[PDB]
């Protein structure tokens, strides 16, 4: 059963200010392909798929994906056809600096310039993510990538190259995408590149430490971010019209049951899912709950680092998909953490105390529809953290290959209904004073969905693998065309 | 999954005033047995089980039940052992007037006197239901029972006999129990005695009219009630210390989805479930929504009848078990009503727009736990209907025979948790100004649960059919003993 | 006694956004005159005045009116002199298609083009009502006008001609004006053209059916509207910058007394006054209360019709003047409806339960000042119907000829105070989130006020019948000049 | 400057229910004297004053105090003269069991019986604290008192003796008084008997561990409490009319400044001040914040212990005097805890972010008047912890010897004003639904104020040390006589 909005409840572009920005998003690895063309060096995700193909559910990889390295003009056209004003995409570190450091690859740089100039030629504003899990396997080999402090300076150099190459036209940046998802899956469960986890757990490379490596990598990400923003503000914003921040993955939470214990568990879930990386850019340190639970496994910041981190984001991106119930876990002799997410002492449940699921499943097993959860997170940003400028940098659902309730990949009425409800939830937040400046649908086009390969389609625009990777507008995409008055 | 109250959320007798009354309930047919002893005449339910045994799920009947005709002293003891202050029980019309009318049966009268005097001897207050579906089959044969206006005067005579025989000690009465359930099941689906329904539907006697007979019988019930109360107030309340009303079956309702249409559907569900009989005793007429939808099938009241009905209850009983979602049904050429409940144009759903059930199932298929629903109904009584004195005259759950999650019939922690939550919901209503005067658990003892026979056990006190119908306190009963400081 | 706003409570243009639109309104019949010039065919209102002159209170008609067919440049100047940004006027069907169908009258078309081009030349935006009660008497003779389904296609053709002739410059349309007033007065009381009512009632032509004809005509209006909007969206909005909707007459309602019955009566009054035609364009069907009370007299929509109706308005106009108390009427054998308005079972009272009138009378007998009523209706639009874009397409009061408290027709301080209070009530609604986009005063100029002829003056601008129909700015008009910073 | 209540704001007995209880409090050591008479053994406080006299500010001790061992009839009379309904006093463990364990001292037992019978003879209800810091120095010598698990069983035996000796007349008990104050001052700062603290800190016996001993002693107190209550409920409450709980010392807290960090600091202050011992009797474990910050220094409970602790109090006492601002302390390498109170990572400030003190000082340096703080704590009890029955078991202020603004010890208008404001704050809480059952002023009579000796007078009733320890009613006491209508 999937109930839709009633006809009088469907969003209208009029609901939002003239300056509010509607867009769609992608990332380099997930769409570009051409993984070894024109001098590009390999990334940790090229290496991960090439050495552990079996870690991808449907046996695929990103070697070609949507082939946006060659067909980007088609991505631009699909944005124009939907009337989107913004395109959020990422730059491939290993395409522009094949060895992570050193000599830049001109053809890599030319590619982004062509995409950028084409967007601008069509009246589309580029919002660029600098790093999207996309790390040069040359840095992974040389010092273990984000597990070494050396990544900090190397990132800074990569970011500087982006600013120098594109800063004259690109005025809106995100340093990092989803640091929490990245640390948890890459170094804790190990299901994402480089695929590390504690010995005894099942991941490609069980020789890490699921209780430490996620925190080490997160710390270097925040130090990297602080250096890049200080560099940016100091030497790459002479006109003062450019903005920089980061994009966080976030889930809404509701207490599992009516108890102060689960109220407290919900606050620890939000601290750990969102505050882990948001509170450092707000106040210069991790959430107190995290330091108290994690102790010596969570690195300390120096005074100068705290000060460089605090107020380091002009804009913040929230990537929201779903919510969970938060259920309190007792501190006791019986229990010890095994994964880093266990340090929250709050289990994420899909069903609440009455046994009901939190909302309707939308296709892939983890995305349960709960738009209230997003309005709540946006009100926490407003009331607790100073109401900084917020962009919903990702929001969307997947259609899963073979699902008998989704036999026509273009008839994505479920995705359309979801996105309408979430747009409506952003309007609710705005009406209550939340400073939300835009909504970017995750899924400009179907793409390589990491561990799920192409079997999970998140696009507004279908990619026909049987017809030359052709772009074909889905039902949702066609609704945006009308919504944006195209 | 069945989540319980946390330990600091468990009701205490202190939560309620000294005058608040805790009790338990039964009805004649469901516990007495002795269906043909000491001159008792047969009732419609004796006849219904005796001629259509197959309409009882487990093949049983009320011929003996808990044998409370002989073991009532044991029922009194179980009330005393739990520290209950009130006992709500019903008088068997056919036991006291074997032919419905005429000569009273002294032994019938003596039986109630003995029960009454024993309650009073043990400090227990009797709340008596005069009629509980319990109609003399002699009146059913002579003129079709409640389908004929003659029932009005015959009821009046029966009620007068009750007042004369017991009014010196019994000071609190209910004329009728659950008129809505009775009309719907006895004359609409026909699953309860006398078992009538429209030709073509499956009930014992498909020669009635599911679109008319329920309304005819309801009309005579309200006329009967008005005559009895006028008689009572005029000649049986000379001290002015006696109260009379009726007990209604009610379900809570929530809109199926977020739409004004389902808001309107919810109001029609409450009008039809509750207002059908409550609005007549409040204002002297049926709810407007019912007259407009039902037209000529819903009899008109005379001015004198309206005036006799309005303000006819000193107290009102609400029998609450569960809630439903109310989903709007369109008036259109495609659709015509077949059962009387269809005239509300609102379907009662157990799951809402998100696909979730309204609350946890508690054992039998129709009782889903949703205590909020009761607090809402109590606030409607306060804000809409003048906050008349309310008693929760029934509330409880069944344990179903053979259910593998309920293998020990005395370990009824589920029932205990349910009752605690509902008591807590009554406290919420009281804190908000609702004038709730008592809470009577349905289920003093396991009994004959109509169409489900004994397979559904609703008792606080177990009836051991393998041990001579012995009364054995369940876990819930033992909690009440502590709750009432016994 | 007529109390005015205090000086610190007077609206300022600053109260509303830059995009908010202030304008004034007229309709073809009421101002144009030239009823038989340049080939114009007659309308139902030409025929009605010409055959039943006695149905006009002061013995006048629209043959000349304000002679705006010749003096439109003066209407444009008066708008410019007040600094109005919008002019809402209507197109005369019979002027542009003398026989309703067939060959267009070029001189008719030229007239509107001249008015349109002149408005645009002076920076005034045209908001055009396509039909304003103004039906070609040739269609009335051929098949009974709106009482026949044939009107649907004929309207569609008329609307198409308007779109083709003026759509390049006119970007904002209303298909129909006040369908509820029209159905009630034209076919129910019969006081407006064509003047039909049930035999035995007093109207020009008592051979209709006041319980059926209003509903038949309303149904064809909604079908006509749906076809025209589908046609519009499909072939006349290629740039997507045009909007279309309809304008409803609405009255505010307050319960007559403190009783749930009058709460329910108020909801039936709003359903019948406003929902009759608004709920069909919102959800594709009449209000449930209407279908339940009116049954077979209210035609059914086909699925395709429901779908064409739902979400058919880009903008909605509300014509608001006054409010009433709504008093519950019982469904009973004693009472049967005689006029279509009786089907609401709620009488519209001018005085409430305390005997007080709802607000001060403003001149004509039916306009009692109650600005709260408008803010309430606007909040119902926001909370119940999805907050669609609302224009107050009419609002104003009449000065009545001979009224000794209004001896100087230019000194309309009463009208000024009323309009200020209502503008202030729109500001209240806006502050509470209502999406109100403009305010058009009814009464650009004094005009033919239907059954009241010219004896009721609704203009901001006086029309001096003793001085050649000269336009003279009243006090209210002069206040708008300052308000609009002219 | 000390502003008083306005005359229309002064509490009246009428403000509270008939069942609400007004009383006053004392403890054994602080008033009895006779420290070595009739066989009494010494306590830790006899020993502490006798071996470290210099730890008492004014050089005094409890050897005689108010000599209530002999003059108790005078204490009874003073209660009667004020019209108090309750007397809260404590039993001296070492008077009734000179060696802590073994043979009871009859003369000790007779003394309490005489006091008890006299109270009851005068219509005064006894509320008895079993242990009030008052530990037998024989148990301190034998195994280190509360630092050894053996105290658990020894307490149980002492409590059993109290129940057997006085349970027939005493129906309301508190197992322990102020466990948090006791652990903090006796084992953390070491300023109270037995006077232990970490080496290097300044207390009588700096050979303990201020980071561990307070938690060890608290754990044994809670285990002791659980055994005694289980014993009580099982064998000493056969009539079910007796209640037992404990009394907690509590301070109100307000965030130091407008920041989520200080909101979080306030919650850790309340957890540590109040939750330390309240959350165990509510849910069977310490607050989560404490386990997370304190780890291995905070002993674990067994499942059976958790279950014995949860819901172990029928009534709870709150001893409230003042409030503080709570200011967040960062977890970092720079900082390590030295005293147990440092484990909250929230400093208690007397001045807030604007530099203002939280309220007016009342005499001794730590009691700043802030009645709002109490209403807030009472609402947390209601909303968070289930609204258990609350008695304000202590509330009052000291007059300090030599203070030039308090030259007449009987003219305690400051104390009167404070107590009136707090009574008024309890009324506020009650009006908001808090279940507060009584108010006991701390200070029936001036007494030995631990480390401050007699120099701090907390009595409603003056003790004239220059006139034979005579009881003399102060101004506040005389106001209570009128308040209680004596």
């Amino acid at each position: 059963v999937f109930t839709k909005l009633k006809p009088w409840q469907i969003p209208k572009r009029d609901w939002f200010s003239k300056d509010f920005l509607f867009g769609a998003s992608t990332s380099a690895y997930q769409i570009e392909g051409a993984w070894n063309e024109d001098g590009k060096g390999p990334s940790t995700w090229d290496h991960f798929c090439h050495t552990y193909p079996e870690r991808i559910s449907d046996g695929t990889n990103g070697d070609v994906a949507a082939n946006s390295y060659h067909m980007y003009e088609e991505d631009v056209k699909a944005l124009k056809d939907m009337g989107m004003k913004v395109y959020r995409f990422s730059i491939s570190w290993s395409r522009i600096l094949p060895n992570g450091t050193g000599k830049p690859n001109q053809k890599g740089i030319d590619y982004y310039n062509n995409l950028i100039n084409s967007l601008i030629r069509h009246g589309i504003v580029p919002y660029v993510t600098i790093w999207h899990w996309d790390t040069p396997q040359a840095l992974e080999d040389k010092y273990g990538g984000f597990l070494d402090k050396q990544i900090v300076n190397d990132y800074k150099y990569f970011a500087e190259l982006c600013f120098q190459s594109f800063g004259d036209r690109v005025k809106n940046w995100f340093t990092f995408n989803e640091p929490h998802t990245y640390c948890c899956f890459s170094y804790g469960e190990g299901i994402h590149a480089p695929g590390r986890c504690s010995p005894g757990l099942d991941c490609a490379v069980p020789e890490g430490d699921s209780l430490r490596e996620p925190y080490t990598a997160g710390h270097h990400i925040l130090l990297a971010h602080a250096e890049a923003v200080e560099l940016f503000k100091a030497h790459y914003n002479k006109h003062g019209d450019s903005k920089i921040g980061m994009a966080f993955d976030v889930m809404g939470y509701e207490p599992y049951q009516d108890s102060f214990l689960d109220d407290q568990a919900r606050e620890r879930s939000i601290d750990y899912n969102m505050g882990w990386f948001l509170e450092p850019v707000v106040r210069g340190d991790y959430p107190f709950s995290m330091r108290s639970l994690i102790g010596d496994r969570l690195p300390m910041f120096t005074k100068e680092e705290q000060e460089k981190l605090a107020s380091s984001c002009d804009i913040m991106g929230l990537n929201y998909y779903t919510s969970r119930f938060s259920k309190h876990v007792d501190i006791s002799s019986d229990y010890t953490p095994t994964l880093n997410t266990d340090d929250a002492y709050a289990s994420s449940e899909t069903t609440g105390s009455d046994g009901n699921e939190i909302g309707p499943i939308t296709g892939t097993y983890w995305i349960y529809m709960y738009p209230k959860g997003l309005t709540d997170l946006l009100l926490i940003m407003k009331e607790k953290y100073g109401n900084p400028p917020i962009f919903i940098t990702e929001n969307g659902i997947a259609d899963v290959e073979g699902d008998p309730e989704m036999p026509d990949p273009l008839d994505d009425w479920k995705r359309l209904d979801y996105l309408q409800r979430h747009i409506s939830a952003v309007k609710d937040a705005i009406d209550q004073g939340a400073d939300v400046r835009g909504h970017f649908t995750w899924g400009l086009i179907d793409n390589f969905e990491w561990g799920s390969g192409y079997s999970s389609r998140f696009g507004l625009v279908y990619i026909d693998k049987e017809d030359g990777n052709k772009r074909k507008l889905k039902k949702s995409a066609k609704w945006f065309a009308k919504f944006n008055s195209v």
